């Protein structure tokens, strides 16, 4: 049911955090789109800070769906999952510790966000991107930010500004 | 995994059971249907079962599944190999939980002995605290990893705790109850 908020968007995934509220990654967005999820997207208010692109609708989108807090990264060693989405079916969660919090160029982009290191040492893929990485503090989840990029165990999650 | 290996996976019993080859099935013992006459359409009197404790092994006396490969079966993995669990729920999700695999043990689970390798999932921090984890009905579901080109399948999902991160892999030769055919 988490995983009911992970949507396939553009060149890769994007996230419910709230019925109004969606978040992927700036590079997967499809850029010959007039709109998204059937709303112009002159009427969305549109902002990226680097690779970390939030979508906030006019109305109400995904009514069946609670409002998630959404934090800018998480502590350093965190252990967040990677909640990865193919295009088979298949829900893959990945843990990964988290680690330093950067503003790096990549692919000569500049791109705000948090390392870290998946724990398989089973990894992410082209597509990928725009999948959420959360954790749980105590009772409740925190999704920290969108998969932007990995080594060819490092992968990058864009974050908030 | 790919799409192939998922269709191996059918449920069976209480749980679940894995296509190995198109004559040999393999599943968790106490997933198994009791007093039933066939599997598969095959009349028990007909099949060779095989139990390592919680490991059961059917093998079929013509090919049942002639879509699949024949696949590597070992006996558990080297303690270390990281693996996947792959997960079938009867709502439909495809899950494939990594998992490292560890020891080779024998437990003691509900009075029964049952023999297979522990592991610990590597899909969170707690994978029972998020959902991200393994459940009643999960049973017989397989653990397989790629050592180089192959697939090699390692055992069949047997128990878990009731927090974090361990599981039960049964293997083929684990200590257990134990019939040859």
């Amino acid at each position: 049911s988490i995983w009911s908020r992970i949507v396939n968007f553009g060149s890769g995934w994007g996230f419910w955090v709230s019925p109004s509220l969606f978040i992927t990654s700036t590079h997967v967005i499809p850029q010959s789109a007039k709109e998204f999820f059937g709303v112009p997207i002159k009427q969305i208010q549109i902002h990226k800070s680097g690779e970390f692109c939030r979508l906030r609708f006019p109305k109400p989108i995904r009514t069946d769906v609670t409002g998630m807090i959404l934090e800018e990264g998480a502590p350093e060693g965190t252990v967040a999952t990677l909640l990865i989405k193919r295009p088979t079916g298949e829900l893959m969660p990945l843990a990964a510790r988290m680690g330093t919090h950067a503003t790096m160029k990549i692919q000569g982009r500049t791109v705000g966000g948090q390392m870290g290191m998946l724990l398989t040492g089973l990894g992410t893929t082209p597509g990928d991107c725009g999948c959420p990485y959360i954790y749980k503090r105590g009772n409740d989840y925190v999704v920290i930010g969108v998969h932007t990029a990995a080594a060819r165990n490092t992968v990058i999650c864009a974050t908030q500004g």
